[PDB]
């Protein structure tokens, strides 16, 4: 049922998965000028057990008054590491500061596999730290795609996706599939890859025979889902499974089933430091009547401003894709937010996270705003 039902039994089970697992310690000796390859070599010879125990990290000629400093410092360090793309063992779809983080298919070969392994055992990790107690929360600093959270929880691939995890790529080529006739574009189930020089390199068929399939109004859904598998989840085959084999050491597969996409990324990353007052001084309001733009909008903020910091987060994930904003705040996303002014009256507000934007029609009173707010985010 409701969210934090799932993470107590999820938290209660996680604690009984390690309950012969000791919390013993267990030093980590790293660098913090070469952190992801001195926390490899720490933890190379770990056993499964040996990730269920107290993390004592030791930072070179570093002195500290408690473990438990260090062991913050270095969860947030080896998190941003591991998911903030410098090093490509995660990729970015658009060259772009909000766009989510994936899996990278075309990293530098020095990454390997086993890599994938330790960034699931990280992972599993802050999990199990976080259900021995409020006092042990270690959050996975990350923003995920949709489709790879998707892949953790074991869903299949949708082009809805595409709209969180490459925005731009939905605002093209599948929302004019989307809403267009398919006659005339002589397209195939099937993905052309070209060389520098302008030449076709390679086909890769989205299924057998899917070059000589073509695709027309009544098959090009199942075109776009097949589009979306390739992209999001075929190239990254290996990769994830290797995620998923850290993992599901720490955390057994079946116990991540109860949660979707956008609450497996509340239960890693938390609820977020969703500040209104960033919120407002950075949205924009577009149009409307004096109703709306006067007395509508004094409502939602209001409303804002009482809502849980889990209803925040759910209605920035609802708005903008994910619960946390990017590096920069309110001030760094994509477009900056916008509401828009809805041309209805007493409706579902609406969003466009590729566009950010909240789409708000006019009511009648603030418990009506109230009221349908909690609704559109539920």
């Amino acid at each position: 049922e409701t969210f934090q039902d799932k993470v107590n039994f999820f938290q209660r089970e996680l604690r009984q998965v390690h309950m012969k697992r000791p919390h013993s310690k267990v030093t980590l000796k790293v660098s913090r000028h070469a952190l992801l390859e001195s926390s490899l070599k720490a933890t190379r010879n770990f056993s499964i057990s040996d990730w269920s125990k107290n993390f004592e990290v030791v930072f070179q000629d570093e002195e500290a008054l408690d473990w438990g400093g260090p062991r913050r410092e270095w969860f947030e360090l080896i998190c941003k590491a591991l998911f903030d793309t410098t090093n490509q063992l995660f990729t970015r779809f658009s060259d772009n500061n909000q766009a989510l983080v994936h899996p990278n298919p075309n990293r530098p070969a020095h990454l390997r596999l086993k890599m994938y392994e330790f960034a699931g055992r990280l992972v599993g990790k802050c999990l199990y730290e976080s259900s021995l107690g409020g006092a042990y929360k270690q959050l996975v600093r990350a923003r995920f795609t949709r489709s790879f959270l998707a892949q953790i929880i074991g869903l299949r691939m949708h082009y809805k996706y595409f709209e969180t995890d490459d925005p731009e790529f939905y605002k093209s080529k599948v929302c004019f599939i989307l809403n267009n006739d398919m006659s005339e574009m002589e397209l195939v189930f099937a993905e052309e890859k070209y060389n520098k020089s302008g030449q076709l390199d390679k086909v890769v068929e989205l299924m057998t025979g899917g070059a000589q399939t073509p695709v027309t109004n009544a098959n090009k859904i199942f075109y776009l889902n097949l589009l979306a598998q390739y992209r999001l989840a075929s190239q990254v085959k290996e990769e994830v499974e290797h995620f998923l084999k850290g993992l599901n050491e720490l955390v057994p597969e079946n116990l991540l089933a109860i949660f979707d996409e956008n609450e497996l990324e509340l239960l890693m990353c938390g609820t977020g430091d969703i500040s209104v007052s960033d919120f407002k001084a950075h949205a924009v309001v577009v149009g409307g009547s004096w109703h709306f733009r006067e007395k509508v909008m004094r409502w939602f903020w209001t409303v804002v401003s009482s809502l849980t910091q889990e209803e925040l987060a759910r209605l920035l994930q609802f708005t903008t894709g994910s619960s946390q904003l990017p590096p920069g705040g309110f001030a760094a996303l994509c477009p900056s937010f916008q509401i828009i002014a809805a041309p209805t009256h007493s409706t579902l507000p609406t969003a466009h996270t590729c566009f950010n934007q909240l789409c708000l029609p006019t009511y009648d009173s603030y418990e009506e705003v109230h009221r349908m707010l909690q609704l559109a985010i539920s």
